[PDB]
């Protein structure tokens, strides 16, 4: 990929912390994710905007998945003036490079919420330069990663102004059994049938290099991927002979577990979520309920559905061509509709400043004042 | 005051905010805060817990409406083992020296839930030291700032431990009268006779010294208040021959005409605050309707109410010695029944941290696992 700058960096999680999700009250958690510039800044004009995109990845992967879709994305265009100056790709804390960070800090809560805060903390550093505008800010999730584009809107309300969530999960099957006596109502719990599958899809460690690429093409999640995105998780996810992947399969495992002590703050709130949503779906996919898709549709005013045409719940890794189609060509819509649009950087003195205020607050005061 | 070391500190603004919180987009706001430091750390032994207190103050004020209580704070307790070990003193960016650094920069849309966020940046950072462990944080709100208080437990429920509330501003009378047609559902409104009335207590200028006192001390919204924190609000307050308060009219203003633009999103959210929270009320006040306090008591599950007798909107400034008691009084009360409390900073290896951890996760999943 030769289209942008790629640099990774290293930052403090964000803190506080549910409690639990370190190992001692002490540790602190650190984030990386990689930052993706346009080299292209020279041909934009004054007034193109500036696309920013930061991408979240679902439960039990990571950034690399995303890769793939670097140099696919939508191509600067001509009239409708914008072009792509940022992408980020985010590993959370227990995920990918973020993880071999905080190798023996973590601990067994992993609530997503705090992981959307990591993710404002990331963008709102990196998109928050006066350089940056004017800017259009879009936040892309598959499963985990949806639900924190969500939480992230929710929690910080004046930065994405496209959200496309791809099989998001939000809405999970509540487990019937027997099953912990005495607990609180919102309690974590996974069905046993639910962890044990998962269990043998989740492995960690393998003997050697021979039998850690076998799983990965035979007995992982990604055994259907693009060969492209399969290989680049290989890569990515591969340390050393045995081989240890990256993924920890107790943190992945986590992921599933503890749902319930988070998912009704999201679900409360998404009423509050006004820009525009797009929601891709996989046609095949009936890995979270029915709940899940139409609790959505109902309650975000700004909504579209996509479908994917033979799509499962890995439908981002699976079917790369069909989403990407689909995330260039809303993104182009979005920006062609955007209200422009002012990019010049004011120079004005605390004189003019004043009169320019004052204007502002008569005129928000006649809007306001019910006579 | 020669209880606590006092630094004043300035960062940036949390960023970004809601449309016209700036008058131009690429200005950033910056905040002025206070940050006091006891000097009886030596005095502590290792199972000490720190107390931090964060002091929000209310609508057209600043922070100086809570020297007068520094001094008269909780003192360290023996047996209960616990002292202050931060207080911090906040300016939002309209109000006090913020308002002062923010001066030619500040838009007509002030929205509290931005200055919950300002508060939880500066918070996060200060309280967020390995040194703070083991911490119990409180914040204390008036008017504005008791809006703000639940406000920050909602976007981050990890910092504060006991929320203190004195006359907090949420539910307000709706205006009934004509009135801007055509508006969206929850856009700002103030009634004529409430802004006509505010402007006439919120003067900013004068033409002289002695022209300056005589308004705050005969026309002003503090001519009742404690005759220290009188005198400290008319010293704080003074710039320099004509006198213009820190606070400008127009900022005080628009505290009372944005309301509907981010109260909805708080009243929806109360429900989640689930920490112990103190709600002080002036037993004259009738500056909120009835529903304002009820909602909280209905809303809050672990809530107590204290009625000052006599107390007005007010009574933070106005009675400070009662509202300090039941300050002191709750803050006692809370830590001599909250949960110990380790307080040494661990000293283990990876391989440690690996036993640790695979023991916590076993007791997890077989609380989690539905069997």
């Amino acid at each position: 990929q030769n289209r942008f700058k790629k640099e990774t960096k290293t930052c403090s999680a964000s803190w506080p912390r549910a409690p639990q999700s370190t190992l001692c009250a002490t540790d602190r958690l650190e984030l990386t994710y990689d930052v993706y510039t346009s080299a292209e800044r020279q041909r934009r004009s004054r007034t193109a905007t500036r696309l920013n995109l930061v991408f979240l990845h679902g439960s039990g992967m990571s950034k690399v998945v995303w890769e793939y879709y670097l140099p696919r994305l939508v191509a600067a265009d001509a009239e409708g003036n914008y072009a792509i100056d940022k992408v980020l790709l985010i590993d959370q804390v227990n995920h990918g490079d973020s993880a071999v960070r905080n190798r023996g800090r973590l601990g067994t809560n992993f609530n997503w919420i705090d992981g959307a805060r990591d993710v404002l903390k990331i963008a709102t550093c990196e998109l928050g330069s006066i350089d940056s505008h004017p800017a259009l800010n879009v936040v892309i999730g598959h499963s985990m990663g949806g639900f924190q584009a969500l939480a992230c809107d929710v929690l910080q309300p004046n930065l994405f102004h496209l959200l496309i969530l791809i099989e998001p999960v939000v809405i999970t099957r509540k487990a019937i059994g027997a099953g912990r006596p005495g607990l609180p109502p919102d309690s974590p719990q996974i069905p046993e049938n639910l962890y044990n599958s998962l269990r043998l899809k989740t492995c960690d460690h393998f003997a050697n290099e021979s039998e850690y690429v076998k799983y990965m093409r035979n007995g992982s999640f990604f055994t259907n991927a693009h060969s492209q995105i399969l290989q680049n998780i290989i890569d990515f996810e591969r340390t050393k002979g045995p081989v240890r992947t990256k993924m920890e399969q107790a943190q992945n495992l986590l992921c599933y577990m503890n749902m319930q002590t988070f998912a009704p703050f999201l679900i409360s709130n998404v009423k509050f979520v006004r820009k525009r949503t797009i929601h891709i779906v996989g046609a095949r996919s009936n890995w979270c309920p029915p709940q899940n898709q139409l609790f959505l549709q109902k309650t975000l005013q700004n909504y579209h559905l996509d479908v994917i045409p033979g799509g499962s719940h890995l439908v981002n890794v699976e079917a790369p061509d069909l989403v990407i189609e689909r995330i260039n060509h809303h993104i182009h819509e979005f920006v062609l509709t955007s209200p422009l649009q002012s990019s010049h950087i004011p120079q004005l003195t605390l004189e003019e400043r004043a009169v320019m205020f004052d204007r502002a607050f008569d005129s928000f005061k006649n809007e306001a004042l019910v006579k």
